[PDB]
């Protein structure tokens, strides 16, 4: 019935995430899956409360793009479980071992991501942190969005973000422009910013709006509505931003457009 | 929450077959999605209810190996929503279009479809209607077994003796299962369906029913893994209490498969 793995069917192996909050192994339960150690021993009764909630989203989604859910395991030591993609983060494969992908897979990676963030929104869920760091490409064709249950990566922030206006800028839009970079990422192989070596500059700049990203590395063969549509989903004043329905619609319609 | 899906949301696509209590479509739904549709129109609460437990039965589940149950609807019609494949089922892939898998995919979807299976085991869910044809191979290497719901409440290749011969009330357990694993696994070893020499169904059904007949396993290619014959042989067990469960068979797969790939 319910969805906590009781105790040690779980075999924590393999290292692999980074941090504090939260580290992330490759372990083993019915087959091979990922492992997030949330790592705050002892818990407190209730902050188990508060975690148990959080849970409660992630059992809200059942869909192919987004990174599923598995079960969790209080006893060992709090920690969530899903299952493990055997294939390398976008940001990997763009800015690591540097994939030159056909413009379109380009595309397509796009819409698989436009894809799950659009049923996140239809199901009531800001992810909050997209980026291409999250976004796995399991076996190279299934785009699967994670990390977004329950610092240093700002590049994806929407100024209304960086700078903190008030107590609450995450918005589906906050969400947009995050997808937005991600789009830039796809679309230049690079990310924003990429010339400047100073991390609070750029926080500064973005918040103040003096440095956006520069869209003329948007390489030739990126067609004309993709790009028009990056422009879109970047637009620093949010309600500009439009949302994934329509955000799906503009991709789908050069996705006919173009597998020949 | 619930995960009743409001009427008009469904598009409902391609008819693309029959399947247990309703028909099913290719559909647009957040994407790509598969829809069967329950046609018994209209219930009759509580079988709406009925609808209600078995939903709740498949809700349980979430593995990679299980096909993705996504929502229902009791709204228009009664429905099941679940992924799309682009894939055939390894029915389809075996008996029909013919592909010509080479042995370590034989043994990775078999490891697979196991791995699929003690999942729903663990969880205390008899499948009763295991077959090449609930199968599906997504991509072609993602093994996602589906049609389990309802089931409680066609096809008897699959069907262990001690089921084809109705004996008792319940005659489905989890080696139940198990031999109709083991059928698929001949099914994969050999391509060929099982008594595939015989043209009269009774005959089989009655044979099999009273172990007169079963499957001829001299029949797998030359070069099944001898661990992979003897694992046939141990799921195709006459005697119901002598087939292993899905842990100790996964145990022997997965010895065979690092004892292979180099
Ligand atoms: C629906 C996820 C729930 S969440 O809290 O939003 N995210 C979340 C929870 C627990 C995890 F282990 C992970 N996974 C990760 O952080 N990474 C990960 C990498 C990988 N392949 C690595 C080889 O490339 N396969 C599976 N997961 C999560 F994303
Ligand atoms: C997942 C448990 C729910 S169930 O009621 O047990 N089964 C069940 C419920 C609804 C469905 F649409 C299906 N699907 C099917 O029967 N077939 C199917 C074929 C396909 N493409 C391959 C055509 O090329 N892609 C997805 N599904 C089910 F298997």
């Amino acid at each position: 019935d319910d969805w906590e793995i009781p105790d040690g069917q779980i075999t924590v192996g393999q290292r692999i995430g980074s941090g504090s909050f939260g580290t992330v192994y490759k372990g083993k339960w019915h087959g091979d899956v990922a492992v997030k150690m949330l790592n705050v021993t002892a818990p407190t009764p209730q902050q188990l409360q508060a975690f148990k909630n959080e849970v409660g989203v992630l059992r809200k989604t059942r869909h192919v793009n987004i990174l599923l859910f598995m079960g969790y395991s209080t006893k060992p030591q709090l920690a969530i479980v899903t299952q493990w993609c055997e294939g390398s983060s976008l940001y990997h494969h763009l800015h690591i071992i540097e994939t030159k992908f056909e413009m379109i897979k380009l595309i397509d990676i796009a819409r698989q991501t436009a894809q799950g963030m659009d049923y996140l929104h239809a199901k009531s869920i800001i992810h909050r942190d997209l980026k291409s760091n999250n976004i796995f490409l399991h076996e190279d064709l299934t785009v699967k969005i994670g990390d977004f249950g329950l610092s240093g990566s700002i590049l994806w922030m929407a100024p209304e973000v960086i700078r903190m206006q008030d107590k609450n800028p995450y918005s589906f839009q906050s969400d947009v422009y995050a997808f937005g970079i991600v789009l830039y990422e796809l679309m230049t192989g690079q990310l924003p910013y990429s010339n400047i070596n100073n991390r609070d500059q750029i926080i500064f700049m973005v918040g103040r709006g003096y440095l956006s990203p520069d869209l003329s590395k948007v390489r030739s063969n990126c067609p004309k509505a993709m790009k028009r549509l990056m422009a879109e989903c970047l637009k620093k004043k949010r309600d500009e931003r439009p949302l994934f329905p329509q955000i799906l619609a503009s991709i789908e319609l050069l996705a006919r457009s173009l597998p020949k």
